């Protein structure tokens, strides 16, 4: 819990939905909760854990991550920027990875999503690494309906800040691996308004975003490396009742400062 929780609580009312917030200093153990126990959204998000579970596999599978895909146009839902740009020579396991991370790439999720049995899969990989919370049950883009209670395509703060440190710091892949992933989390280019724009600019800083369109529901989750010291890991969701509701970056990156500064 939190019994400093009144900054937070502020900031959601003002924004007019629900914030949901864990922090992790890993050198000390402190921590920073604000609705961390709550189901929230996904949204892109999942595709971070996504690529950590195609990382996982490649430990098995040698050679699956320049294994070239060649994809058809119609792969290519909204939003596929890098799949777009490169339908005619395909991609390779660990592109797709890569634009799924850093461009929120959304054929590039259904393609890797496919190699790995479907959202029951990736949610296999998850409930492997400890994460109890963690579900996903659809594709892109159905997946980002963010209807107000539904289960579906939902973790809960903590327990996405928990599979990220497990993931980029400890234990669940083998050190490449593990260093390929939090390289991809450190090149990606959607995230400069949430969480990056808390940190001080001398901090490296990987994330990933998710932004379901809808029903104001947004979030982001950061490894962020403070000088001198071991890494923070957080998380910050957001939801709104309406589904009209718009979204906010400031908001999470308000948050995320809130988390920041109370560690
Ligand atoms: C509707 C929404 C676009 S507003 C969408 O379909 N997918 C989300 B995703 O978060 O799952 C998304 C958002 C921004 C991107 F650049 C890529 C993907």
């Amino acid at each position: 819990t939190n019994l400093v929780a009144e900054p937070f609580a502020k900031l959601e009312q003002d924004f007019g939905g629900s914030i949901g917030v864990y922090a992790m200093d890993t050198g000390s153990g402190a921590t920073v909760s604000y609705r961390a126990e709550e189901r929230f959204p996904l949204c892109s998000s999942f595709k971070g854990f996504l690529a950590a579970a195609v990382l996982a596999r490649s430990q098995q599978q040698a050679g699956l991550l320049d294994t070239p895909i060649r994809y058809g146009k119609n792969a290519l839902v909204p939003w596929s920027p890098i799949s777009e740009k490169y339908l005619t020579t395909g991609m390779t396991v660990a592109e797709l990875s890569a634009a799924a991370v850093q461009y929120s790439d959304n054929a590039a999720a259904n393609l890797l999503l496919k190699e790995l049995g479907g959202p029951a899969g990736l949610t296999a990989f998850m409930r492997s690494i400890g994460d109890t919370t963690f579900r996903l049950d659809r594709w892109e883009l159905e997946l980002n309906s963010a209807i107000p209670g539904d289960a579906r395509d939902t973790s809960s703060p903590r327990a996405v800040t928990e599979s990220l440190q497990k993931l980029t710091l400890g234990s669940a892949l083998a050190a490449p691996q593990r260093q390929q992933f939090v390289d991809w989390l450190k090149g990606n280019t959607t995230g400069n308004h949430r969480i990056r724009a808390a940190v001080p600019a001398d901090w490296a800083v990987g994330d990933k975003t998710g932004t379901c369109g809808v029903y104001g529901t947004a979030n982001d989750y950061a490894v962020v490396w403070p000088t001198g010291r071991a890494p923070i890991v957080l998380a910050v969701y957001t939801r709104a009742p309406n589904k009209d509701d718009k979204h906010s970056e400031a908001v999470i990156a308000a948050a995320a400062r809130l988390a920041l500064e109370g560690l």
